[PDB]
């Protein structure tokens, strides 16, 4: 009927849901309701692929962005007085720990 | 056709999910025909999207957990700084607030 295209779309939807985020969604250029459905499935695929890529790039992003304030904290410790030297060292060690924590985080997931 | 209704309804559901309504209800999954096959597939897509979203959130909560201790220790240290180093205590506290904000922003998809 329109049976075959629906089954092909469902099969593709399945393959995408299971991880093949680059699979081509068929029937997007059909003129009837199947084309409407196919375009909606393509929008789901694009959402999935966005969120997948985002999850993969997350840690690198977090590290990159946190670098700016963490570096400013370190620079502030560089400017602390002799009287406050012990606190400069303590804070700097806390920064080093923040850096280690960020760098090491992915090791736990692998 | 007699299946046009559910096909368009399922497309509208898929569009709502793709836009971010990850808890949408996917109708017609109980059916054994083409419509039910399709609906189940769309359900699988929704579940995959929701799982990725949940993974992201979980990871960011882990970042927050791990950073909380050292950032707290830095805040405590700033409370002990001399008056002459007030400017630096203030700057560091602003930087801690920015760490916290960056984390929040990632959770909220602003980064």
């Amino acid at each position: 009927t329109i049976t075959r295209p629906i089954i092909e779309l469902s099969n593709t939807f399945d393959k995408i849901a299971e991880g093949n985020l680059e699979a081509e969604v068929p029937h997007q250029n059909r003129a009837d309701e199947i084309g409407i459905l196919a375009k909606s499935i393509e929008r789901l695929r694009r959402s999935l692929k966005q969120l997948a890529d985002d999850r993969t790039l997350l840690m690198a992003g977090v590290s990159h962005d946190l670098r700016t304030p963490l570096t400013r904290i370190r620079l502030a410790t560089e400017m602390m007085s002799e009287q406050d030297g012990y606190l400069a060292e303590s804070i700097n060690k806390d920064i080093e720990e923040c850096n280690a924590i960020i760098e090491q985080f992915i090791d736990y997931l692998r």
